[PDB]
């Protein structure tokens, strides 16, 4: 069976045109709509499909966000179009599809009692990084990083940041709802209520990522709203009045960062998540400062390669946009071998 629609090219001139696809299974049902995957008969490429009912009323929020995107990191929008019978107009976003993701990848280790090596830590947490330098850039905020959202291909190492349905336009002056993100990921600012937050709570989560991943489960598994706070406090200590105050306006001491991780942890990859988990927001690294850091010296090594032996993906190809928020540190970011 043969589906062809007319569909407008993500990014690209807003032009139509046939459109063709087979082989579509149902592998989705979420807040957004629903999912399928399909191949497309041209290229033969895998594609996700998500189609969500849209109100000719309002314009919608995730295609607005996705067309501004492209950058080797982030799923491609490749295609959008319309579907209908009660003047239901449905909006389908066509997105690259990806075989698994970090969660799944990070399940398997832990299930067979393993961490998983410090060279994918690097790759994957480093090009997180990029794909949130990138997105902050327009000042866009994803607001629902999770591992369940990093898709990866496990042959060539390529991590993708997918599902922008939180994610928003964030503009000084007006307020964003709190209650956002998983909660495991979820900034201190967000758990104390606050309506004024940045694109620095994307950096919280990742910080959550990366020490996931070094643990092998999630760093600070919360109860509800405000035990979430607590977990936070086993490891971070009380935060103090200063603290609180920059977040928005019960007694332990911080945990030594050294002590969260299992021994022979590198000491650098601990150094980068206390700089990313800081309770201040302002004092959390940009996304930007954070590729920069230490801990990814070993993929600015030039002999550096994949496990299985190929060469690293893309790590270099910066865009102007994507150096916005720091350009000097393109001479640490770009290293000496690789120019022209
Ligand atoms: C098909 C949709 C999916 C996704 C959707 C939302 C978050 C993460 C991934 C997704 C996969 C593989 C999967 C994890 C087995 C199932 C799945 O939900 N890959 C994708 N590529 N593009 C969108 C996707």
């Amino acid at each position: 069976k043969v589906t062809t629609v007319v569909a407008t090219p993500g990014q690209g001139p807003d032009r139509p045109q046939e459109v063709s696809y087979t082989d579509t299974k149902v592998i989705g049902n979420g807040s957004f709509g629903v999912v399928y995957q399909a191949k497309l008969c041209d290229s033969g490429e895998l594609v996700a499909i998500k189609k969500v009912l849209q109100d000719k009323r309002f314009k919608n929020r995730e295609l607005q966000i996705m067309r501004k995107l492209d950058h080797c990191n982030i799923v491609r929008l490749r295609y959008f179009f319309y579907s209908s019978k009660k003047d239901e107009v449905y909006l389908n976003l066509v997105l690259d599809y990806v075989p698994e993701t970090v969660y799944r990848v990070a399940r398997h280790y832990s299930r067979a009692k393993q961490t998983l090596p410090v060279i994918y830590v690097k790759l994957y947490m480093y090009q997180l990084f990029r794909s949130l330098a990138y997105i902050h850039s327009f000042g866009i905020c994803h607001r629902d990083i999770k591992p369940q959202n990093l898709l990866l291909d496990p042959d060539t190492a390529v991590l993708k940041l997918c599902d922008f349905g939180s994610a928003k336009q964030l503009v000084r002056g007006e307020p964003n709802v709190s209650y956002i993100c998983s909660r495991y990921y979820r900034a201190p600012e967000l758990i104390f209520g606050a309506t004024d937050y940045t694109s620095s709570i994307d950096v919280w989560s990742a910080g959550c990522v990366l020490a996931e991943l070094l643990l092998g489960q999630p760093i600070f598994p919360g109860d509800s709203g405000v035990d979430q706070l607590v977990e936070i406090i086993k490891v971070l200590g009380t935060p103090t009045r200063e603290q609180i105050r920059e977040m928005n306006p019960p007694q332990i001491k911080a945990h030594p960062w050294t002590k969260v991780f299992r021994p022979r942890t590198p000491p650098e990859a601990i150094a980068l998540c206390s700089r990313l988990l800081e309770y201040t927001p302002t004092a959390r690294l940009t996304p930007l400062e954070a590729c920069a850091h230490s801990f990814f010296d070993e993929l600015r090594d030039p002999n550096v390669k994949l496990p299985n032996g190929r060469d690293t993906p893309a790590l270099f190809n910066f865009t102007t946009q994507e150096l916005s928020s720091n350009p000097p540190l393109a001479t640490i970011l770009i290293p000496p071998h690789a120019r022209i």
